[PDB]
């Protein structure tokens, strides 16, 4: 028993991780077969940031130009393109260390794993969830770039996110492997804003089973509510709507615990309008949603 | 920016787990040069587990009774014997992978990250403390006995936990990588409690700084006390008294800051008297003891 914020173990990560130097810009790469990605604007100095024309800065370069260091080891660049935001770098030696992997796009709501990496060296593991304004609360200092959000199926890693930048209010926005943002958010060094954040229902739910398995039922009652009349007042504490797949979804932790998903909705909605009152869930006094259903199940049943 | 749990990048580590197997009993073990490390109890049936006599079980062993899986192959066992509370498996093939590694036991308030394994397969990682109690809040189900916990300092690996066993509570306790139990616990399934725990006061420091670092200032105030004012309403909550080594070690975070910590402590002193009236501190409506200053200065200034 127990519940812990769980990342993915990232040995089959920190073997891709590699560090791309462009002229005075050093951050972090993904060197999977002979292909190096890394984000666009290691190809800007410190004056083109602010507004970059990325087709004519790239034209300017050469394969030369770019120093790709796996560890000790000089990787020769023979080929280059740019991918959307992404640069792919084309180098002569595959890399022995790559995973069966695959590129997905993932969802709001879903949670990663994300290995922080600075000059090319992994230095930290930590899970987060892609929040509904599509930015996610990181923890990331300058040459991050590059670092890269993954899940692990079986023996096959999905590789979701790489890291690109921080936003104004100290949360950060990045792309998938395809070069495509996550979000309305460009690379250049602008104001630019997140929407409104809101709660993400199904995790909050999926986390109040995880607490009834490990022996915390306080907040439990008798009422049973409908999908809409809960939805009405979750909408008043900017908590995102609740949908039949979502129910169904929820189903395996309800069969564990015998509790119905409408019965623990009542709960929920009881928390929204009361609070806490010095109570804690699972060691925490806010209600917590970045675990998934599919988390909780992994960690509570294996 | 930001401020996550954040663990060390296992892969040093996953190169190391293999499955050991010795009747019905199959759990995990540490697999450095050509010795295996596991916790002794994997030579008990589900009937020994109650007062077992761990010298007598082992002498009606033989080499063969043990089973020892590295993925797919087979090791061979080619001796063993019992140091304290671990198993010491001696196997024809020293492990390749085997990392730059030392034994380590680490003090009450220490973080550490634990890589959770079933079957010798690395599941996931976290991080957690060393309670002011010798246990552990971990999240562990029936299977994770040998897992690791483990700090890295450079390219060195720092073993100082192996999981044993599950207390009443919930808690998690186990030994140091020579079998020594950290706290007054025994390999047998008699009804053992914990002592009462108490929070890490550096470490709630440590994490204030972190906040104000990372923006977060609402809870300063003007004043200041002395370290005797400090831990005599400390004592009254159940917090760790204060020393001068403390104090001393918060010093970077002091100076990075413009924050002295007596300055800190009063207003901890205050969040203590007053609570936090429904404002939060880096996302968490609790004061966190997980992250030491050490954890805190690697995340903020790398
Ligand atoms: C997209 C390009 C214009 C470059 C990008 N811009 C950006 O974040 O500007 C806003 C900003 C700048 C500096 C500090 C705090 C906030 C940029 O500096 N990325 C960094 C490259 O390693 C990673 C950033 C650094 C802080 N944490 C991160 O995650
Ligand atoms: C020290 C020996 C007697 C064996 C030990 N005893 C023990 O925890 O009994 C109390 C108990 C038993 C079962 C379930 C919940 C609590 C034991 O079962 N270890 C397990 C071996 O993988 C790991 C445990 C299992 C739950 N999570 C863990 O961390």
């Amino acid at each position: 028993s127990g519940f812990r914020k769980m990342a993915f173990p990232s040995g089959k990560v920190e073997g891709c991780m590699v560090q791309v130097t462009c002229g005075t810009t050093t951050l972090n790469g993904l060197w999977l077969d002979d292909v190096v990605y890394c984000p666009r604007h290691v190809i800007c100095t410190s004056e083109d940031m602010l507004n970059p024309n990325y087709e004519d800065l790239l034209i300017r370069k050469s394969n030369h130009n770019f120093l790709v260091q796996a560890g000790n080891v000089q990787l020769r660049v023979i080929g280059h393109s740019m991918q959307n935001c992404v640069l792919k770098l084309k180098v002569d030696t595959a890399n022995p260390k790559t995973p069966k992997y695959k590129f997905v796009r993932i969802q709001p709501g879903q949670t990663f794993s994300v290995l922080a990496c600075y000059n090319g060296s992994p230095s930290g593991v930590y899970q987060c969830a892609m929040r509904p304004n599509f930015t996610i609360k990181g923890s990331f200092l300058n040459g991050s770039a590059g670092s890269v959000g993954f899940n692990i199926d079986y023996d096959c890693v999905s590789f979701c996110y790489m890291h690109h930048m921080e936003l104004p209010t100290g949360v950060h926005a990045g792309t998938d492997l395809e070069g495509n943002f996550y979000g309305p958010f460009v690379d250049r060094q602008t104001a630019q804003a997140a929407g409104t954040d809101t709660t993400i229902t199904v995790n909050v739910l999926a986390w109040l089973y995880a607490a009834v398995i490990n022996g915390d039922r306080w907040f439990l009652n008798r009422f049973t509510t409908t999908l809409n009349d809960f939805n009405l007042v979750a909408m008043k504490y900017n908590y995102e709507p609740l949908t039949q797949d979502h129910v169904d979804i929820l189903g395996p932790l309800s069969a564990q615990t015998g509790i119905a998903v409408l019965d623990m909705c009542a709960s929920l909605k009881e928390l929204l309008q009361n609070g806490m009152n010095g109570r804690t869930i699972l060691g925490s006094a806010l209600l917590e949603d970045e675990f998934t259903p599919f988390d909780v199940v992994r960690q509570c049943s294996g």
